[PDB]
């Protein structure tokens, strides 16, 4: 297992416009376009992100360079944060695939909120840090997603996904 299949399990693939778990116009694997209430918005985001017409539908192979960017995109995005990089160096494969999912999923900003977790992570207290990364809205708005990503992180296995 890896990143790009794990989060291929927990965004799932979508070649039409869609609307996520919070009500944004969504594409492909997790790519979220725009937080605007407009479909219309969202359209000129897809092409502009595309590179072409696109009339609100793309291909797997479209769907597919999108998410390669984005996860691209996260690690660069914790390597550069100056909360997340140190914690990041600090953890074995597995574990650091967990950050990777949460940064994809919520943001860099997002991400470097769970300070506290982050920290007893860092200190490698898997379950206290297992803990505290349940209270959130994260874990609230979304269990069964969350849940994995936290079991992951706690253990360093991949269990969760088999
Ligand atoms: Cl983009
Ligand atoms: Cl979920």
């Amino acid at each position: 297992m890896n990143i790009f299949e794990m989060l291929r399990i927990d965004e799932g693939l979508r070649l039409k416009i869609y609307k996520d778990t919070e009500g944004y116009y969504t594409i492909g694997i997790g790519h979220l376009l725009t937080k605007s209430p407009s479909l219309n918005a969202a359209k000129s985001e897809l092409d502009k992100a595309i590179g072409r017409n696109t009339n609100g539908v793309i291909t797997k192979d479209e769907a597919e360079k999108l998410f390669n960017q984005d996860v691209d995109a996260a690690v660069r995005g914790i390597l550069r944060n100056a909360k997340l990089k140190p914690v990041y160096d600090s953890l074995d494969a597995v574990r650091r695939a967990a950050l990777i999912n949460m940064v994809f999923q919520m943001g860099e900003t997002g991400v470097a909120g769970f300070t506290n977790s982050l920290r007893m992570a860092q200190q490698k207290r898997w379950d206290e840090a297992a803990v505290n990364l349940a209270k959130s809205r994260w874990y609230n708005q979304t269990p069964n997603r969350a849940k994995r990503v936290i079991t992951t992180f706690r253990t360093g296995t991949w269990d969760a996904y088999k």
